[PDB]
């Protein structure tokens, strides 16, 4: 399936809801149901990479892509003093669904280690 | 200064010792001298982007290249169970030297929230 069979290739598809920041015709951002910090949102591609550890050379550019929205969506929403980017993969790093999606989070001081 | 003037423009120019695992035209992989976890790299460009927050849309495919180099890397080192992928941006995301780097820690089970 296209977005992915996953619960992220639903909200891309616009089957279930999602508060949606961004959107364009790669990628897509919205606010974690699951939120760790007063903001908490992700930029997920709309082609399906399940995990970052397929992710092809040639998706370096999609990949950049996706942090870049992250900061714009991240100045939009007012994080001025600043946010952590967080992705996920496999079992180790706790990797919550199999498709690849940049967390971010601020609006509080993130802490150290990172989990 | 090619690499800037931080510590981190010192390690790309072999000025001082760091543990490098791998380099290219583009950036610098190397490991944390104050590592969070059993394995702990972080992957910084070669050129000087101060923080995310400053970072343009033509440097969208750089980003990505740290992020395809750190999965690369995380392979090469054997964190097949998984990993996790961190950038800190400013002062609410503990960023603590002023250039660009994306953290890659595996080799335990990482915990959430991601700090």
């Amino acid at each position: 399936r296209p977005g992915g069979d996953t619960i992220f290739g639903k909200i891309i598809r616009k089957e279930i809801p999602a508060k949606i920041i961004f959107e364009d015709d790669r990628c897509l951002a919205f606010h974690d149901i699951s939120p760790q910090a007063p903001t908490h949102f992700l930029v997920i591609p709309k082609k399906h990479i399940s995990q970052i550890s397929v992710a092809e050379d040639d998706d370096e550019s999609l990949l950049g892509h996706l942090m870049i929205v992250g900061k714009k969506c991240a100045a939009d929403l007012g994080l001025n003093k600043g946010y952590r980017m967080v992705v996920n993969e496999g079992s180790d790093g706790g990797q919550s669904v199999y498709h690849v999606h940049l967390h971010v989070l601020g609006g509080r001081q993130m802490h150290w280690p990172p989990g």
